[PDB]
């Protein structure tokens, strides 16, 4: 329908605009949207874009605001002390303010519809949240509302929460809008998405971004596909990929490269308050962390992954135990039979179940899915689903059937309750996915495998040498395969660290040379050197020029094919900050021929300093441009969890970054 006021170009210089005169007549019925087109590249901690109220006084508590932080939080307030209604929803991390230098301009939709009794926000196309009351209140009767406002409220007659910003555009209709209407609402998006809640995966959430140019032209990405909102695993996580043909102009419908089966694919809303935020899914195994490769040789693509038995994640993880028994030179995979409390078996040679104790083979057997085969028969259990109905998290048994799985919770035959590594390939760069093998153990019988750094393995320019970065406690643990991922060996890098999330990633600055940039607990990006293809590893330095938290933040690097400034170029992006996961940068580094240094010469700000920035994906398209695939939100910040849609990609040009 037709907007009962529109109005644009305005100002907002921490002077707020009356527009009362205009509004407050054509103000009718019980539902409205509010259609706002606005920038914000430089505003003040607690700003009002819009605002109702009734400035008159003792009634400072009777107003509609729509407000942001920040932070690029962005909320709405329904206050009526008469009828004693005070509502205020919003949500973290739903605003962009600069990109490529310009403004961005938001398009915020508010939606009141006094039928569902519901508020609904949208930011740029996403609804960032959906609210429903029991006594719903209309933004319109609210008692005694004198006053409409623009970059303020107008409370007791004086300007509260002053804004800086501009409203290229207001709308106002005294309808409640649909969704379908919603969508043609024109946006001007800086980003687009990759994954998206409601797509293929069916996960609401997503984090751990990964992206890759294949030989091809073709661009790959692999992601955490996660389902009990952003929680680490223990949770539901399956790995997904899509990929790109046309420089990540469009994206392909995503599909798994690893998948669970033991719990439901479910898109859930997951609480966000702090009596229920800490809801994790404690039954489910799942994937975690995934890092792609090409290898030149065999024309395929590898994707490596964490693996979690049900129940599982890093903090509960039993280290000192690989999960394997050694035989005689090799490892085989252990299993607990259930009433057993030892494990007293193992997978020998196809997928023989052997009794260590007895010393007989079994009449089971397990394959390449890791499912249980009893006498040649395959063996299932019942599927799981997660549901918030009876107020808290509750995981039961949905009905379904599934090959039962020995990461699985309901499985007879089970694994050690540690962290695996696992690779797939694909033959037909991204668009199938084999079965997953498990690696072996690298640093012992008795050691818990190690963590995969998540992003991009390296293939070497020079040989068919494959190297993916691991960590554990005192030391990176790089894998290297030169034949093309059928055989790993292990190469030691010490750092001078314990228990420390050391996420690293590595370029190669000429022939035979990698730098690492790793993540540390000093606050500094920490690097080492090999010289010798991965071999051997240098001491640990630091770079100064960008800070990170105590806790740090995974860092992505990539070696820039073109010269940059006459020199080779080493680009980096990392969140460029000491307070928590904002202030996103890409920054610029020149090496230095003569003794392989670096000159840090530009910081690309990727939006602003205080917007969220964490975990990234960078990579050389095929056009030179670059493609970034990043968490637009502080993933570390607890006031942040289960946010939808907030892994976000661009497209930046070299001169964009100088
Ligand atoms: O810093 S955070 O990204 O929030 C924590 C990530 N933990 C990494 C990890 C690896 C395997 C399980 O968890």
């Amino acid at each position: 329908i037709s907007p009962i006021f529109q109005g644009g170009s305005y100002q907002l210089n921490n002077k707020s605009i009356d527009i009362s005169s205009l509004l407050l007549d054509k103000l009718s019925g019980e539902s409205q949207t509010v259609v706002m087109k606005f920038k914000a590249d430089k505003p003040n901690s607690l700003q009002a874009l819009f605002g109702l109220s009734n400035s008159k006084a003792g009634f400072k508590n009777n107003y509609f605001s729509i407000f942001m932080r920040d932070s690029g939080e962005i909320g709405v307030e329904i206050r009526d002390a008469q009828k004693g209604i005070n509502y205020l929803f919003s949500r973290p991390a739903s605003l962009w303010g600069k990109h490529k230098g310009q403004a961005v301009e938001n398009t915020l939709v508010f939606v009141s519809d006094s039928k569902d009794k519901t508020y609904t926000m949208y930011v740029n196309g996403i609804e960032v949240f959906s609210e429903t009351v029991d006594t719903f209140l209309p933004i319109s009767n609210i008692n005694g509302i004198d006053k409409a406002t623009l970059g303020a409220v107008n409370r007791e007659g004086k300007e509260h929460y002053l804004a800086k910003g501009s409203i290229d555009e207001i709308s106002l209709f005294n309808k409640a809008i649909s969704d379908q209407e919603v969508s043609t609402i024109p946006l001007s998006n800086p980003f687009q998405l990759i994954f998206q809640s409601g797509d293929s995966t069916q996960a609401n959430y997503f984090r751990i971004p990964t992206l890759y140019t294949l030989s091809s032209g073709r661009v790959l990405s692999s992601i955490d596909a996660r389902y009990g909102g952003t929680h680490d695993s223990k949770s539901k996580i399956n790995i997904a990929t899509s990929y790109s043909d046309d420089n990540g102009k469009t994206w392909s419908e995503p599909i798994f490269a690893m998948k669970f089966n033991d719990y439901e694919e479910q898109l859930v809303y997951w609480p966000r308050d702090n009596k229920l935020k800490n809801s994790q899914i404690s039954g489910s195994a799942s994937f975690i962390d995934s890092s792609i490769v090409e290898d030149k040789k065999s024309g395929k693509t590898i994707l490596l992954a964490d693996v979690m038995p049900a129940g599982i994640g890093n903090n509960n993880a039993n280290k000192a135990d690989s999960g394997f028994k050694e035989i005689n030179g090799h490892y085989y995979l252990k299993l607990k039979k259930n009433g057993d409390n030892d494990f007293r078996y193992t997978v020998r040679e196809n997928g023989v179940v052997y009794n260590e104790t007895t010393n007989k083979p079994t009449n089971y057997t397990i394959n390449d899915k890791y499912e249980v085969l009893e006498g040649g028969k395959s063996l299932t259990v019942e599927q799981y689903s997660v549901d918030f109905d009876s107020g808290s998290l509750r995981e039961r048994h949905n009905g379904k059937q599934v090959p039962m799985n020995v990461f699985y919770k309901d499985s007879l035959f089970k694994v050690t309750p540690t962290n695996y590594i696992a690779m797939t390939t694909s033959q037909n760069r991204g668009e199938s996915w084999e079965q997953f093998k498990l690696l072996p153990p690298f640093l012992g019988e008795k050691h818990n495998g190690t963590y995969l750094c998540p992003g991009q393995g390296l293939a070497l320019k020079s040989s068919n040498r494959l190297i993916f970065a691991t960590y554990t406690s005192g030391e990176l643990t790089y894998l290297i395969s030169d034949d093309s991922g059928q055989t790993w060996k292990k190469s030691s890098a010490s750092i001078p660290f314990k228990n420390a999330t050391a996420e690293a990633q590595m370029v190669e600055l000429r022939d035979g040379v990698i730098r690492t940039f790793f993540r540390t607990t000093t606050g500094k990006i920490a690097y080492m050197t090999s010289r010798d293809s991965g071999e051997t590893w240098s001491k640990v330095s630091y770079i100064d020029g960008i800070q990170q938290t105590s806790y740090g933040t995974q860092v992505s690097a990539i070696k820039y094919s073109q010269l940059i400034d006459g020199k080779e170029a080493v680009i980096l992006s990392t969140p460029n900050s000491r307070s928590g996961r904002k202030g996103g940068q890409l920054v610029v580094g020149l090496v230095n021929k003569e003794d392989d240094s670096i000159d840090w010469k530009y910081h690309y700000d990727i939006d602003l300093p205080s917007y969220g920035y964490a975990y990234s994906a960078i990579t050389e398209l095929p056009n030179h441009h670059i493609g970034v695939l990043f968490e637009k939100y502080d993933s570390w910040s607890r006031n942040e969890l289960h946010l939808s849609n907030v892994v976000q990609y661009i497209d930046l040009e070299i001169n964009d970054l100088t």
